[PDB]
């Protein structure tokens, strides 16, 4: 029968002991799941050397997801668009195979607390039910500043496939997604 | 019918013209393809801030390609394996499917000009009949030093693909290895 995840109970990769203590309480809030046989989660870290109001100025574009994220051929949200909750984006996805499009759903966006998640409703693509949060945190050393990004899912195994497969790719791809925002928004940090 | 590739006669992604004009004739001499129709091919550039050599250590071994490359679960050469051309290497791609091997030959392997390609014999993914070379290159401006590290590629284009989609998804996934290998070089570099 189900389970709870207990990504809140251990070290994610990519953050220190001490990180997670500070955020033991946000991964319990936000980034827990309960998974059922057949689904598999996962919990991604990314060090970000940028203000926490910088980081969060790009995680928050929900119609713009290819400014952070790889393998996004485009992106549309069509007319009127408010970034509101419940709103959709058709994200058209790399992937070798022929044009196809990921329906997706803001399912969360807190300004102050800095959270944010999306459920793909449509798509013939390797993650079937998918569903992540991403929270976004401050840390302070003798004045020097540095973000945490947390992001995780929760998604389908395929048939056919094991825990294992699906996990390496999602965490691949997060963990690649990661990085390049990192990169975008330390060169946004570095420039002001 | 056939055609050659005209990547020796552009300024490939990534590069500048004074760097073009000092490799158009090594693109012409190992970057240029006969593609019939169903077949895409491109050119990928990258700078890297580090000597050729240093570049080149990673970029020739053959048997630890995950050194540098992204979606790689593992990768093995069985015992006795030299460094020769001719040689082969299973590679298990990390790709959201069931786990599938790429078998994949050394076709090319010049320690003097800095030359090496490969070839996918075997394997169900989306990259058939792909041949790839890579080739470095060093610069050089008042002192200062860097490399550019060339790849082009030709692939078959799926039945029920568009060339756009097979060019673009393989564009991506090697323009995202040449990024890690100049970081990991880039690293090995300011290491000594
Ligand atoms: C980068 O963004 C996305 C990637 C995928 C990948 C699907 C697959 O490779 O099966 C799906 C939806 C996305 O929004
Ligand atoms: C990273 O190295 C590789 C990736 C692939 C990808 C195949 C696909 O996604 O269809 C195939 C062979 C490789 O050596």
């Amino acid at each position: 029968l189900s389970t709870i995840t207990t990504h809140h109970l251990t070290v994610p990769p990519g953050l220190t002991p001490e990180e997670f203590q500070e955020l033991s309480s946000s991964i319990a809030e936000f980034h827990s799941y309960r998974i059922n046989p057949g689904q598999c989660s996962s919990l991604l870290a990314q060090r970000i050397h940028a203000p926490v109001e910088t980081v969060w100025t790009v995680v928050r574009r929900f119609d713009k997801p290819q400014t952070y994220k790889h393998f996004i051929k485009s992106c549309s949200v069509g007319e009127d668009f408010r970034m509101t909750v419940g709103s959709t984006r058709d994200v058209t996805v790399i992937s070798g195979l022929p044009a196809a499009t990921s329906t997706e759903r803001l399912d969360i966006l807190d300004d102050d607390r800095h959270v944010t998640g999306f459920s793909i409703i449509g798509g013939e693509h390797r993650l079937r039910n998918y569903r992540s949060v991403t929270t976004v945190h401050g840390f302070e050393r003798d004045g020097e500043i540095w973000t945490v990004v947390l992001e995780s899912y929760v998604v389908d195994v395929p048939e056919g496939n094991t825990e294992e497969d699906t996990r390496l790719f999602a965490d691949t791809v997060v963990k690649l997604n990661l990085q390049k925002l990192a990169s975008v928004t330390e060169t946004l940090a570095r420039e002001a």
